[PDB]
């Protein structure tokens, strides 16, 4: 099992001081810290294999070939895809979320559709169905929100109908920390013909992830959330979707044949979608990264999480004034206000304490619109987190407490 | 000035062996090999400073936003843009070229307009521009190539019309290593009010670029060909036409405001174009490699590069039976065939003598077709390479005509 000090001694940013203080980086959710496996698996790679990727003839060339379709393998692995060829390379969970809406978007939502997402999402599963309506005369339809943070799943019945083509739902939302029902949610609307398309940007590194069991038909993630680098992220299709999808960005290595005078054809799932150089060191390093998660068990991070969690939820019970948004059960983050100053400057008091938290609308304007605030504050709790951070967490917010009312 | 020397003692790569052999790595044109600047640059912001970027309170998270904003100024700086604010960091060539295929090309580009690419494009600059001709119903005019690899010149009069909306055309050729005549050619679409896009993947890296003088209106380069990490490349675009462009990927960062009742309002260029998590390790690392480049002095490494290829390329008239293609004042690469081997089989045996070169169509098939040729094999000559390096590759070339011929 799990030692939180073992793992803190395999994070180099941890040991960091800031404005004179010791960090206590509680801001995961937006980007994670690299363990040194995974700085340094990126780093040697260019030490010693870097070479062009595109299944080349010399040494090098091939075994970096080998290396980055390996890491589509493990990840497919880790997200139980049934194969590695459903896996496509992309810079993260907003770019895989475009690939979709433009790629199988465009082919198959028309005038008069409508597309289905919640008032939870991120913009990242937003702002693309927003685009893609907007090309082609669809509507976006919303799941609304219960107070608590939770979607109102009685509005469904009303929301989906002949014309609803897909719904775009967050696994777990990275303000509140909610984890949407997302096995019977695509039940129902697969029952009316709508594909699903899970957004697992604040899921992959909490507890383990089965996209079969799932039975979403795309999955997306991204890379520097799950201790890896950054610039590189998954995207999941259902094999029978993923062939049928035309191609999104052009260029080298996505085509079998290109002709001036007699056009161009595609080469296959996934290349198909993969145009130019890959990130290829990214690629490398999110190999380490989903090794280094595995090593530890999911498993075991979700337990420390959890208690961490519980130990936190807590001790904030004895800040006065604080609004805390989202269930009880909440995954990962905290999200809350301090009595009426702005979050802003609780952030701000935050920080000069050394504990980093993130503070504003959290790329989900929709939901703050919904708690009628322009921000919140939020902490994350990850695996490398500790009850001494925590404590100085709640000390930070009674002495802005104190020192603001 | 150059030393060869210690330019090739910070690139850890190059004392490699491979297949027993010493490497030599003569594929730089695919992909360069990074000094350990740049592999430590990124490797230490990870270790170190590593955070997200969306301009964060906290400090880390501020600091990291304000490395990757100094980047942005040294690359514009780097090309002589203008400004900062005129680079969109993407993840390549590749990526630059099919945003502005996208965000440009699909509101100024109509039926019946033309577009004119050349016979010796890349695949990145010719498939995205194939795409937006089949959406929008326009036509794919290209400049012809001579024998020699250069351009058939005359040939504009007659492909230049008032309906040309773009040419889109490389600076540098990957396979030929012609560098084109872009400022004239410039000057004469923009007499027909057509935009340019330069393909510049093969020209930063040999000898000084700047945006300005050669009034390009798009300008498109990677990182890993700049002796820097995968998944970063640099699009410039004049201010006056990228404060018109419409957003391509949408999501979190690129949004001003976002309603899932009032819609969506946009941020300002560049920061519009750029839709979730950036590279940002890939952006430091760019800016380490830029620094690198700018201290060698690109006018040392032109000319020590130049004075490489001229002992090449007079080496080389002793191997029997050998095809050079492209001009013999080329830069960079050195594409060639040995009597009637496949280029594949000529490769292999380099390879087997630890000599890395790149062989096949090189993602340029028109290219290749041009010289009715299924492939070709290819060197390139950086300025890490040497004379020795060169020497082996011309006594490997002797001694597979020997034992093949």
């Amino acid at each position: 099992i799990f030692s939180v000090d073992k793992v803190r001694a395999d994070f180099p940013v941890l040991s960091r001081e800031v404005n004179g203080l010791p960090l206590a980086y509680l801001d995961s959710a937006a980007s994670a810290q690299k363990p040194s496996q995974v700085i340094d698996a990126e780093a040697e790679f260019y030490r010693h294999g870097y070479a062009a990727v595109h299944r080349g003839i010399h040494t090098l060339s091939a075994q970096a070939t080998e290396k980055m379709e390996n890491v589509r393998k493990r990840a497919s692995l880790f997200i139980n895809a049934r194969s590695a060829e459903e896996l496509v390379f992309v810079r993260g969970t907003t770019e895989g979320i475009n690939l979709v809406a433009n790629s199988w978007g465009n082919s198959n939502v028309r005038a008069g559709d409508n597309i289905i997402i919640s008032q939870m999402e991120h913009h990242a599963n937003i702002v693309p169905w927003q685009m893609l309506c907007a090309r082609v005369g669809a509507e976006l339809r919303v799941i609304p929100l219960n107070p608590d943070g939770t979607l109102q799943l009685e509005t469904l019945p009303t929301l989906f109908d002949e014309k609803t083509r897909l719904l775009a739902i967050t696994h777990v939302s990275n303000v509140l920390g909610t984890e949407n029902p997302l096995a019977e949610m695509i039940t129902l609307a697969h029952q009316h013909g709508a594909k699903v398309l899970v957004d697992g940007a604040q899921a992959v590194m909490h507890h383990p992830v089965d996209v079969q069991a799932l039975d979403c038909d795309f999955y997306v993630f991204s890379g520097h959330k799950l201790y890896g680098p950054t610039g590189i992220g998954i995207l999941y299709v259902k094999e029978a979707l993923l062939q049928e999808m035309p191609p999104w960005e052009g260029g080298g290595s996505m085509i079998a044949t290109v002709s001036l005078s007699e056009g161009t054809t595609w080469t296959k799932a996934p290349w198909r979608f993969e145009a130019g150089t890959p990130n290829t060191g990214g690629i490398i390093g999110l190999g380490a990264a989903l090794e280094y998660v595995s090593a530890l068990g999911l498993n075991n991070i979700a337990e420390y999480e959890q208690n961490l969690m519980h130990y936190a939820l807590s001790q904030l019970e004895s800040v006065p004034d604080l609004t805390l948004y989202g269930p009880q059960n909440r995954l990962g983050v905290i999200a809350f206000n301090l009595g009426k100053h702005h979050a802003y400057d609780v952030g701000s008091f935050l920080d000069n304490y050394g504990i980093a938290v993130r503070t504003g609308h959290h790329c989900a304007m929709p939901l703050m619109a919904y708690y009628n605030v322009p921000a919140m504050c939020r902490a994350s709790l990850a695996m490398y987190n500790t009850h001494e951070e925590v404590d100085r967490l709640v000390t930070g917010l009674q002495r802005i407490h104190r020192l603001l009312g």
